[PDB]
């Protein structure tokens, strides 16, 4: 009952993706350029199906810089992941909660069971617990 | 047989990279907003160091933005920008046919010398065949 690491999730369907600066509520610790990765069972979910079991989903976040008024990516600081399993998850609404500092395998960054996440991606409860929605 | 073709489906291709292009910078006008760059499987041959074979396509897909406290949030669609491989039908403006489309919609085509304003820039990268983009993480 461990989030697994999305291996290969860069070659997925980019959902969409939003900068936020200092000062936004999310700053800590989402600040950055971030961007939505689905594969191919939560675009499923996304296209107005339910989520299939093994659905997945990545928030990519990177730093960045301003430079002369252009905001240029940097370095990754984090990605999250919500992967679906009805069952193995049901604790936390049918969906695991983790993230991986820097992207790496190694560095799991959520110490309770995923409630912190869950708590604010109940607000979505009526869209499976999604933010993001499809734009074309 | 110097068109470039409309790339359907490149919203399923590899996102490369994304930056933004803020009021004050040189480019504002007219690559403002935030971009994403696609690339399909010919293309990431190239990118990745390898060459780049006819057929590669690499898109600039460009939105407006709209501030939100202390957001930026995607707006709508102003353009793609397309460069389509083609060492011969495209040796004029260097292997690459440039297009653009307006809002994205395949008949809105914005080019209208053959892709010589496009390719005066692009010029600069010679060295990497004329593409600015690099592969990242
Ligand atoms: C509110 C205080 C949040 C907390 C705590 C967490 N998330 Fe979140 N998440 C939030 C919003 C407003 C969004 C949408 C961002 C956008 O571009 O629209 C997100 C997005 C995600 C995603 C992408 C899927 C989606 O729901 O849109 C993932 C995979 C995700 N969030 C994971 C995640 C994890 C693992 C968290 C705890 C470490 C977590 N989120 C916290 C708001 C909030
Ligand atoms: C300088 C004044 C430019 C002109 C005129 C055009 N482009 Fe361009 N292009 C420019 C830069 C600095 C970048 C990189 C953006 C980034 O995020 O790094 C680009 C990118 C492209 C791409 C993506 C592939 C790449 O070269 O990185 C495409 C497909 C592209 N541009 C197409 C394009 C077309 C069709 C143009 C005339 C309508 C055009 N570009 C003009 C700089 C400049
Ligand atoms: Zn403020
Ligand atoms: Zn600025």
């Amino acid at each position: 009952t461990k989030v697994k690491y999305p291996d290969g999730f860069r070659s997925w369907y980019h959902v969409k993706s939003m900068v936020i600066q200092p000062g936004h509520p999310l700053e800590n610790p989402f600040g950055g350029i971030h961007h939505v990765y689905a594969n191919a069972e939560a675009i499923q979910g996304l296209r107005g199906g339910n989520y299939p079991d093994g659905a997945v989903l990545v928030f990519d976040l990177f730093d960045y810089q301003e430079d002369n008024h252009a905001l240029v990516e940097g370095k990754r600081k984090l990605i999250g992941v919500m992967e679906r399993d009805a069952k193995r998850f049901s604790a936390t609404g049918g969906w695991g909660y983790e993230g991986f500092g820097e992207g790496k395998p190694d560095k799991r960054l959520v110490t309770d069971g995923g409630q912190g996440c869950f708590g604010c991606h109940a607000a979505q409860k009526e869209s499976q617990y999604v933010f993001s929605r499809l734009r074309d």
